[PDB]
């Protein structure tokens, strides 16, 4: 049993809900949130935005040394960090930007990362500002995913759609 409340489950291991990824985070305090990050870690809008102002900075303090040590992430990859006041831990996970051009056969390695992890609260990869087709997202994260996950939709029209469109 498990603090996540009001999920619809899709599959064995993946649940879906309409909510506010920052607001889901500081209820529950998972874990593991994952954040929509880019290769290095500069949180300026969409998930990593929200989350990193939910932190007054802090994350965005924390990422700069983490690059400044070891460099950008590759797209596909992961780092795990600090969650500060919003859970256990943050698992920074670089889905392609279909907006800078990134392949999207890399969504699949981007969420092969959640499998390091038995429990997560996580966004769609790529999704929002990041360009592609969160349907696509959703299928390649049930395909994916065999670790449990608690997603957690943005839009309450894109949540009824990918609720509906489901297979
Ligand atoms: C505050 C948020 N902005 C974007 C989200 C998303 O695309 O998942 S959540």
């Amino acid at each position: 049993v498990n603090s996540f409340s009001g999920y619809l489950k899709l599959t064995d291991n993946v649940y879906i809900k309409n909510a506010d990824i920052v607001e889901e985070a500081k209820k529950v305090k998972p874990t593991v949130v994952v954040n929509a990050a880019n290769v290095y870690l500069k949180h300026g809008g969409g998930v990593a935005g929200a989350l990193n102002k939910a932190t007054n900075n802090a994350m965005q303090v924390e990422s700069d040394d983490y690059i400044a040590t070891n460099g950008p992430l590759k797209v596909g990859g992961s780092c795990v960090l600090s969650g500060h006041n919003l859970a256990k831990h943050c698992l920074h996970v670089v889905g392609p930007n279909v907006n800078k051009g990134e392949d999207i056969q890399l969504l699949k390695s981007a969420y092969e990362n959640f499998n390091q992890h038995e429990v997560l609260l996580a966004p769609l990869l790529s999704a929002g500002i990041f360009g592609a087709d969160p349907i696509h997202s959703l299928r390649v994260c049930v395909d994916t995913v065999r670790t449990n996950v608690y997603l957690a939709v943005f839009d309450k029209n894109l949540y009824d759609k990918l609720v509906s469109s489901f297979l």
